[PDB]
């Protein structure tokens, strides 16, 4: 398209809403291509991460962690207003695997506190893709202390199965799973710190033993549970897309399953099926649709079980309904 | 299907074997549906998992580590018997990745020693699945300790590859890969324990490191070779099953390939083709089908070549027959 | 029959340094043909970063990684392999494109001051890890650096999942490699004489999984600055990317991988579209893409620590016009 005939495009303003919820969105798109319009403001904040009140240095899209999810269709603009405050300490930018050229657009979003800047991109191909923040010299230490999201970009029609049939979901979560390298002292305890430069160092020599000491869904341990434990029905279809900006999942739904999973993220690969365990390298997103069958609480879960059930990693459905039999019965309950 | 339908279906009791070895079955099934029963008793027992003596107090389905393979076809039920003697310590359960609901089965099936329960559950998709305990609280810690399995839900009417040619397996081996994480002393000698519970806090530090002290197949360095080495011959069709609950591996046949590969485990997903290496993320099974073409001793192994070669992940094969100068010579032999 | 095996021609061709191929035809020229190559093997000190780290590095043809060979399907592949008499060790060659005799390996261990010619007919169409792997040191020369891949082209060139013709513009070979370098008890790098004195210590960093290095072209920073690979917008490269030993998760910072064999096996389809990609560790896999904005891009392993502290991040330079309608920046940084 030339500049005019974008021009010409209407425009569209979002409100972001806080992971794991996902903004109003229509799956098959309205209308032709638009210029749909995002704005989020950095905030560099503690973060309580654990029930020993282990704290991280966030940096922060939108304040969450992870950032927002953003969803746009195949060939729409999506058009970022990103804020660094006066407040923050550091330079920061925004890298959108969706985009083409400018390192994903890092390479002309670079704001120091106190500027802001507006990035518009094509987005081309289809899928669930990772965002995230790379400086120069400084690019896994934003991305560790929490600085990445994801985008959905649907395509036009909305989603369909390998042979072409549509599949519709009845809800959305978004789950960024988040790997942490928190410094200890010599008795093995955590360390706090007052500003976010003065835990560079140490951070980095954590990152370097390439092992987490906490591996976490929405930013904390237990973040996705009680209050925010995600919601179905029996014969609710949802949707679970899952990023991780900087290191290897295995997703999987403890009772469930991933009954087509675009495990690469893309839609235009055909979905995987019947899924117990999906994979999704570190860098990327994925995107899992499941139709619930049973009541009751489930768990969804990294499934090395030592990051899930040591390191943080799990996160409950509640699902109503009936239960049904016919799947599974207890035909002698726990006794003697 | 109705309880009075269910109750109307033959039952067929099956009698068990131990890994690499897989039961008595047809490939294309025989009749309609069935309720296909299985029982299993919990052994919390003492294992040697090197040359060394090394010990681990695993907790083993069957009394092996893995567990042994289930196999039914896809819309039977699968009705486990699981009892847990009251020579063990400990609760246990069952989760199985091939079912639907109450957490895979781990909610209707906590046992402490002295009880049992008989789980039944319908077979919906075909597949190689996990299963494996999964207490509450404890989970890794008895995944870990040897407490898992898999299952293989065979398509109706038998294999088929990507395109639908039947694939029809001359025979199968089961290999379970354990990760284990075994203390060490200041001398870095692995510790041994009284009992089950003595170990744990020791064995959580090494859990959480993230670094397995041992990686191997059927529950011990060298299982697999020497006069339990698998065995096939020039022109032999062989699936592959291979499963591991908690930690990625990557299998590989040396001196073969895997001709097709069902990496994700599930058979209405296309198997990939040619395969060098796969990949089986943590918390699943995976099959892989070749037909041998050469004589002599392959290995097969986690191709994380550490992995393999200092941390125990090298099996066997003793295969029979002629060598094929024209898939491979050695035109000059080492000389000078 | 053996009369036409012995009657196919025989080609000799010659190598070049990763990440660069030697000259080949996507699409097959003529039938079958035994496509000769040699490989002296090379045990040198090299150094691998910026402080001046020293690796005992074991070289087929001197390179880590070792060079791309290129044949079609059902060609033979017929490699001498040379050790000289100036090496310390016994080496042999593992073909994981190859059926037999441990991929080769089992007719191959030459000792310093031998050769050995192995054939193998390349019978399945992909890339593919080659690496050496005498009986128990298998993973000490798989991570001193002897390891590289070959590409098996299908005789019709390669295709997308709906049979269309890809055909590259040009070809690279990036050899991911891990590295596991002693340090003393203050952390710095250790220094050995010769490479037997390095084995218990390397072995014990081994067992801890975790690299001290993970480069590309056996060294932090080799593909990147003056070296860095070149595109233009328009044209259509083909990046080939091994891992002996470990996994990698390879990403085009600023692009995409349009068409991906993850698997690296050309008759399993290619993913597409893709952001960042999976090769487990003993495969190889291979990425098109058609360039489509200038500038410098990144490639990395998008395990960022790898990448950013660890070594594993290339550079393209990629000339040509930019294109506002994919980006472009509404309001520069600005109070
Ligand atoms: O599926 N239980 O980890
Ligand atoms: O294929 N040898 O690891
Ligand atoms: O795609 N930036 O690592
Ligand atoms: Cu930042
Ligand atoms: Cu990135
Ligand atoms: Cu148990
Ligand atoms: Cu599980
Ligand atoms: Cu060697
Ligand atoms: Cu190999």
């Amino acid at each position: 398209a030339t500049a005019a005939e974008i021009a010409a495009l209407p425009r569209q303003k979002v409100e972001l809403v806080d992971p794991p919820f996902v903004h109003a969105h229509s799956q098959v798109a309205e209308g032709g291509p638009k210029v749909v319009e995002f704005t989020m403001v950095i905030e560099e904040k503690k973060i309580v991460i654990d029930d020993a009140g282990t704290e991280v240095h966030a940096m922060a899209f939108n304040g969450t962690v992870p950032g927002p999810l953003m969803v746009v269709h195949q060939d729409d603009y999506l058009e970022l207003t990103l804020i660094n405050p006066e407040t923050n300490t550091l330079m920061h930018n925004i890298d959108f695997h969706a985009a083409t050229g400018a390192l994903g657009g890092g390479g002309l979003t670079e704001i120091n506190p106190g500027e802001k800047t507006i990035l518009r991109f094509k987005a081309t191909k289809p899928g669930v893709f990772v965002y995230h923040c790379a400086p120069p010299g400084m690019v896994p230490w934003h991305v560790v202390s929490g600085m990445n999201g994801a985008i959905m970009v649907l395509p036009r029609e909305g989603l369909h199965d390998g042979k072409g049939k549509a599949l519709t979901y009845d809800k959305i979560y978004y789950v960024g799973e988040q790997d942490f390298y928190v410094p200890r002292d010599e008795n093995g305890k955590y360390k706090k710190y007052e500003a976010p430069g003065d835990a560079y160092e140490d951070t980095v020599k954590v990152m370097r033993t390439l092992t987490p000491t906490h591996v976490v869904f929405n930013g904390a341990v237990g973040a996705l549970t009680g209050d925010k434990a995600m919601t179905a029905a029996v014969g609710e279809k949802v949707l679970i897309v899952h990023s991780q900006a900087n290191r290897d999942t295995r997703p999987h739904l403890i009772g469930g399953h991933g009954d087509y999973v675009w495990a690469t993220g893309k839609f235009n690969t055909p979905p995987d099926v019947d899924q117990e365990t999906w994979f999704i390298p570190g860098g990327a997103a994925g995107a899992a649709f499941y139709t619930f069958q049973q009541p009751g609480i489930y768990a969804y879960v990294n499934h090395n079980l030592i990051e899930a059930f040591e390191l943080g990693a799990a996160a409950h459905f509640k699902v109503t309904g009936e239960w049904n039999d016919d799947l599974m019965t207890s035909v002698l309950a726990p006794s003697g």
